[PDB]
């Protein structure tokens, strides 16, 4: 019921987030924006911009979007240029009162919190409703030579979308 | 005493870009422009490593005594732009380097999410970000005449002092 998109903020094609971003895809029928693909441009505030196939396709896919898993690498303690670039193509027009979950990926020890805080202070810009439930993935939660998540990690992003599903149903109550 | 500004508004007519190109003109500083779009986005792959205006970007801070970073506060966050552009940096480029931070936002309380997220970055690339920050709204621009108002010009002015002193002290 719950029509939920995932944004893959890593633009490295062969990162961890994508892992995660494509789990959540496949395992949880989400619409994935990919920035690996770089089909988005850099924002430039210019009126041609609304006019691209993949900048409307960005701005359609998130407001039809009945919940929102923002995942994002963290780099230099905040979330990626990559996912900033995308959001400053959105707005409260996109995300006001919509639910959404964070899952940052780190490098380990305590990375991942810059990130996961400064995605809550721009998701709280664009005025949606960040749950509570967040996540951190190190990298321990992948394995990357057969392109998975962990079991352990399968079930920590279950918790979030469980959580986001529970958000959903109180936004249509 | 090596200044360099990044513009980090993408936006070639915003107002960012009166506070950069002020920096640069008053404080002899080198400007890294970033609504010229010359840097494209980040994405680890070696090759960009050889590419003529990422080695400038890494060269330039790199060899800069002191940083000021500009940016517009976009959704309570500094730009995609100015952050894209720190993907490309690290350590090596920023390690104690000091760093003074000015965002423009669009008036009320806007500018201070943009200032924190830089300064918890600019700590991230391990810079020595100073006390002192800056936020200008729009009534500290004349944009008809492309310029800061003369109260701002000393704001930024008091920003670019403290810079000064962090680099005497980093001399040691
Ligand atoms: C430019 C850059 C900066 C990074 N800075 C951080 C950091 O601040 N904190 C952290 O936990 N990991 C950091 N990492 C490592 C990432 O957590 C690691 O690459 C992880 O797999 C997520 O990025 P990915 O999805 O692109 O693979 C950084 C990596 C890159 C490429
Ligand atoms: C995508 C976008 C988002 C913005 N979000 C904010 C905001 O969160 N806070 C704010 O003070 N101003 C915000 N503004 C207004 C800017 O402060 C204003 O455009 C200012 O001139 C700085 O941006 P500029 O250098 O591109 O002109 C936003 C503008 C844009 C283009």
């Amino acid at each position: 019921h719950m029509q939920l998109v995932v944004i893959n903020g890593s633009p490295r094609k062969s990162g961890r987030t994508r892992i995660l971003a494509t789990f959540i895809e496949k395992e949880f029928n989400a619409k994935i924006i990919d920035l690996s693909e770089e089909t988005l441009p850099l924002y430039n505030g210019e009126e041609y911009q609304g006019e691209l196939e993949h900048v409307r396709a960005l701005r359609d896919t998130v407001k039809k979007a009945d919940a929102v898993i923002l995942t994002s690498p963290e780099y230099h303690s905040g979330m990626s240029g990559a996912l900033k670039n995308a959001l400053d193509f959105l707005s409260n027009e996109q995300f006001a009162h919509k639910p959404v979950g964070l899952i940052a990926v780190a490098g380990g020890g305590k990375g991942g919190i810059n990130a996961l805080t400064n995605m809550r202070t721009v998701g709280r810009g664009v005025y949606a409703n960040v749950i509570p439930k967040q996540l951190v993935l190190d990298p321990h939660c992948f394995d990357r030579e057969n392109y998975t998540l962990t079991d352990d990690s399968k079930l920590l992003v279950k918790g979030v979308i469980d959580e986001l599903k529970l958000y959903y149903k109180m936004h249509q109550y």
